[PDB]
């Protein structure tokens, strides 16, 4: 939304994601097809507003404090260990990665992965290969533990293959198709031909598939947990596989070392039609902070968004010290100005407010260098 | 979460509801399985929390004026037309609905109409009927969603199920399903589209966003498809692109009676008797919700705020939207000694709505509370933990 | 497939069927984006050995006799009104439409009747238009397929994907797809839907095999469909199931038939089913051209519709063609022939209709022996015509 | 109906449900495999004989029928069973040859899309501790060959998870959903992310995938073939390998063991069940031999009339002989269906006229000489 703001995208990263930029009204952009040297970098991210890398990139601290009028970092991946999150946020800089772009890429592998395994196919190969010398998807039962956005994709494949879904989830969610959500675990265990887990990584799902859970899936199940995290006891996942009670599984990928001898265990380990999607979200992220200052899924940031309700909207980022709200608020209240909306959160070190007033520009502007005057201030933006 | 809070439910909500409200700790349920009458009606919502009903009963002003302990409304329906949205705001008190529950029937209503529509039957059936005497497949079609949320992802596996290649414009990037394609423009989403469907919400921004521009930018003979939303569309630029025979057809829903071609669907807004054991789901769900963390996500007369849980203690402040609540608020608990820790204040019409997180012991969190109740203007204030 | 085959090809039927034609090695074409006119039609038809055609084509009896080289005629489309079939059978000359293009468009159709009769879309629709004011997803619901060919088929797959379970009736047994159910009698089937689609040809046993009795065997307020045909629905039967309530809509291809419909609000009647645009256009452009071509290389006349069926698998060898008067004699001064040849017959397959039978003969011999043996078949008796296919 | 059917090794209880389902009662049921002595003893009287891969249907058990009418392989195809001997016999064998359709076309499904992803040789090197292709299906191409049974289950599937299909065969099919035909095979190849053969076993396919074939495929293909034949020449498909020219495959069971990125593979009882069963029964009543994997195959549309069926030795002058007899008798033949395999004849012939008429052609049918047997259908 204004020629004057710079996009630095290094790496490659997808056209879409220069075509997202430019609908959206923001064509500065100095694009890259591999890594910037030092120096190259340097010159480039000077005046960069914003900078959209990948992995080869290091946007170490010197860096980051070399930049003067960075806004904000895209990661255009998932993994962000190249970029100095904390160096980044000390001066109010939020990171944003692509969390959602594999969604369909783990949701078809786990279709591959039953398929074969509910056919004793990888244990036939592997013995092929050796010279050593089953059912029909369609009519069985999927159980998927975590019906969000992997699992509603699952569930969709599943069904087009004649299977019935069947999900469980902390929350209540909406089946689409013909799904059904089941409100007790080892009722789901207890029906599944194929068990599979996309949940996240917490306290609330460490070892959920434990022996006692494994032991309540049917005899000659499945068991898949193709996005690696540790919500499965290997040591268990084993035991059941020795005793045959599961028929197979597949393991995201030593700590799997236990399953290297079952021949019934599928191992499985950002440069595929992945960075179409992860050009059109990380752009995205970009053009939706820069535009409103939603911080939703930021790595290193308090998050924080508001519905587009008119009126002028500003945003101020601060060292989290008490008064400094309070200031803020002043501000407006001294003035009869009203606020129609605010949003404001934090974390130890930071805290990110944005609020929408009622009043003319000459107001928001004059309000916007008083907020900058605060003390504590990191950064504050008139959003529009 | 305690059993004291009173939770009435007239005209038979799904049984699936009750253990819901159960399951979340909510067990002092009043339950009905029809309407009651203007007494017992009375009677039975005096000392009640939270009413869940559908279409029969009359919320009225006076009845919600009685109800002296109501704190929200679950409509387990679509429509609210029962319900005074502006009475219960005026108290403070949310209306909830079914927003999604139906999501799965207007989807399935689009395929269905786009199908007829494109091979022309609802005009060959009506001149059929009138006994005058009198097409194209789907397949391979390019279906240009606008508004890619509940209904346009369930929509768009509907139409490639079908053969149909997807295509959708929104506001915001959005993760597709299947081989959905986003489109940037929607200029370039109307060009290229056979069929043209709308799923958005009613709201400044959508306000006849189908003019005479958007619909002379549509394919020749292609059709237009409205199938559940209100004003989005300007109907007589589409009668226009109708008489000329710029669009093939259309389905929405007057000065389209007289289109043969086009499908008129009085009233959507019902839900389908499949859909009540969801319904009871989602609508539990939001009372509990909002009970419980003081959410109003969906609510259809009252500012919309969520606050992510964080721990630590929650505050809820009902008022006039007016400057000076919030420094009003500020002082407060600068006066107590505590840090706000996330604030989110939203404002709708004459009123704001605003739920503070803030780091305090249980004492301190309720002076907190007597104080913030006595700022002039206020309609309500409650400890949610 | 020679040069010397020519192709006439007018009212301009779709690219592909030449892109067929060529491929099959048959480049000899005569195209025509429209109809000619009766002078230009005799004129062109003239050294054709094959021509196809659509409904702006009248041939008839004079335009086919005028026709010294003509063997076969491709009708690119569904009906065969335009073209004099007995006369084209009586010299030898089989006619071949598209039987099979429309398949997923009555399919797509039926989905979009089902899904909106069960919504009630078609009766409010009608009180709307008329000033008048004011339901059930189809996910989970039961659709019964009687006859499950074709169209059966691909409707059970749509079905599937929109959630419904699919069971199917069918007097033969048939490998289900999906997650199809085949039923083993009619009136399960019809006990257990919610929707009931028909999709069996038009034979006496299904004259009426939905009556009074079998529509009273279906659920109460559940839907009839009938996307094509004409008799195997008692339209008198569906009415009174449909003022009584027993029947919650229906969908049925329209005319003095279905006149006691329409006075039924929630009871679709749809015309015109059977030749789309480009698109069905292109279905029959390659069924049709792919017709021609196998009845050129082997002499297949599976499908022809004034024509005996007959189809025999390629095994190598010679093969002969003959088509000739139903008068007795004709088989076996066909054997006669080979024999004197010495020729041994691998396989043979002669069927009949009126008075006109057509034999494809594979032999086991050498080009020259094949060739006299052409000749000799040639002056048999009520012979009409023969040929040496390979 | 004096019909006896012996079963042996406990085919499905469906393939009982349809016999009766046709009237055909009389059922020696045997869960087990018998033995030389038994089975000489219950197939003695046996018009038809229900088999699975043990029994040893020799050409001594056969001579030792004497009432055996045809023989019914209820698995994946003919076994134990003297083809030949049952030939001579003029009884033909039908097997299973569609049951397990959608179970090859999940298979494809399932190998396509690890394949796809190099799932295969990275789970190869994860078993041998090692560590370290990748691809999405939707929106990449599969080339089918074969577009029949399993053909267009596969292309079903394949849509439904965001494929576009095309497929080449040597006829003109019709597609279901947005599948296309591709007119040349070159073009097929090309064009194609996935390439899967469905085609029969004969030589018009034999090595039809060679190295021009293999090299006309797009780089970093894969080629998949399910099929029970030697369509693909392997000495060319691991040169192709070696070269990554492909980037795997999946074929049925060698030189290709040593290529990690390839897949190398070996109670739906109930569709062997009906479709067996349902062959014994469609010949015993309307003579058909369609799909028979020692016979000609035959089959005559039901058009009424009188029915009459004559198997015989292959030698000149049966046809002429069958066609006088009709011809003297002054009667006309509507249909005749004749086909012939190495030793044997088979045809069906339909005819206007009552029983006098018919009974009395068959008794001169079985006169001549080279008559294996003759039968009045209906
Ligand atoms: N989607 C991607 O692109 C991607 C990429 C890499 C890794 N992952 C990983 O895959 C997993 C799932 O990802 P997603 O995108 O589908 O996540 P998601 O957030 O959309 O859904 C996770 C689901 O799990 C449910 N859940 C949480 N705790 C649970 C519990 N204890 N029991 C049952 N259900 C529970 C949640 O309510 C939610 O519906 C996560 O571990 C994520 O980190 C995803
Ligand atoms: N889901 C149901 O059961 C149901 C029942 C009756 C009526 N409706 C109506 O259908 C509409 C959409 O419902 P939904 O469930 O899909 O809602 P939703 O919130 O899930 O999705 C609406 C989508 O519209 C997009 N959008 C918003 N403003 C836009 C704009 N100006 N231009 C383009 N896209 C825009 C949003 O980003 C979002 O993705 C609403 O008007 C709703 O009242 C829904
Ligand atoms: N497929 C098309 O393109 C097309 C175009 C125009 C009209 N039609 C009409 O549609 C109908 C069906 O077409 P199709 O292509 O699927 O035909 P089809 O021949 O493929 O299948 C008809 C099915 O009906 C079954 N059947 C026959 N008699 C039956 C009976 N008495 N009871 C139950 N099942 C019985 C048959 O076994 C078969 O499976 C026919 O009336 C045909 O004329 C089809
Ligand atoms: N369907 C099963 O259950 C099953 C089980 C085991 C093995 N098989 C094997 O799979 C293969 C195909 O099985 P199906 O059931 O789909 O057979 P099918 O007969 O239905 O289809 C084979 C297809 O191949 C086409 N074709 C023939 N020769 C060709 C050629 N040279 N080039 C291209 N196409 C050609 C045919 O026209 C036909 O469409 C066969 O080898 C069969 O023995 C099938």
């Amino acid at each position: 939304e204004k020629d004057k703001i710079k996009f630095l995208l290094v790496e490659g990263v997808h056209q879409k994601a220069l075509e997202s930029l430019r609908a959206a009204g923001y064509t500065n952009i100095e694009f890259h097809k591999g890594a910037l040297d030092d120096e190259q970098l340097k010159e480039s991210i000077r005046d960069a507003h914003f900078i959209g890398l990948r992995s080869r990139t290091h946007l170490t601290e010197d860096v980051i404090n070399a930049a003067e009028k960075l806004v904000a970092i895209g990661a255009f991946a998932i993994g962000t260990n190249q970029v100095d999150l904390d160096a980044a946020a000390k001066r109010g800089i939020p990171v944003f990665n692509a969390p959602f772009s594999n969604t369909r890429s783990v949701a078809e592998l786990v279709i591959g992965e039953l398929l074969l395994l509910l056919r004793g196919v990888p244990e036939a190969n592997a013995k092929a290969h050796r010279g050593v010398g089953s059912f029909e998807a369609r009519g069985k039962k999927l159980g998927i533990i975590g019906y969000g956005h992997i699992g509603t994709q699952l569930g969709i494949l599943a069904e087009s293959l004649g299977m019935y879904v069947y999900f469980y989830d902390i929350e209540n969610k909406l089946p689409l198709g013909n799904a059904t959500q089941v409100q007790h675990l080892s009722d789901l265990l207890n029906m599944s031909d194929v068990v599979s887990l996309h949940v996240p990584e917490n306290p609330s799902t460490k070892n959920m598939m434990g022996a006692k859970e494994i032991s309540l899936m049917k005899p000659g199940s499945l068991l898949i947990n193709a996005s690696r995290g540790t919500v499965v006891d290997i040591p268990a996942l084993a035991d059941a596989l020795a005793s045959k009670h599961l028929a197979g599984a597949a393991i995201d990928v030593p700590f799997t070392s236990p399953l290297a001898e079952f021949d019934n265990v599928l191992l499985t380990p950002s440069t595929q039609e992945a960075q179409e999607n992860i050009g059109l979200e990380v752009a995205g992220k970009l053009i939706k902070y820069s535009d409103n200052g939603s911080t939703l899924s930021a790595v290193n940031f308090p998050e924080v968004s508001l519905p587009l309700h008119g009126g002028r909207r500003l945003m101020h980022i601060h060292e989290n010290r008490p008064g400094v709200l309070t200031a803020l608020n002043k501000i407006f209240a001294e003035q009869g100005v009203n606020i129609a909306a605010q949003y404001l959160q934090t974390s130890a070190q930071m805290g990110y407010v944005v609020i929408d007033i009622e009043a003319d520009e000459d107001v928001a502007e004059k309000a916007l260098q008083a907020m900058k005057a605060i003390p504590g201030t990191i950064r504050a933006r008139l959003l529009y």
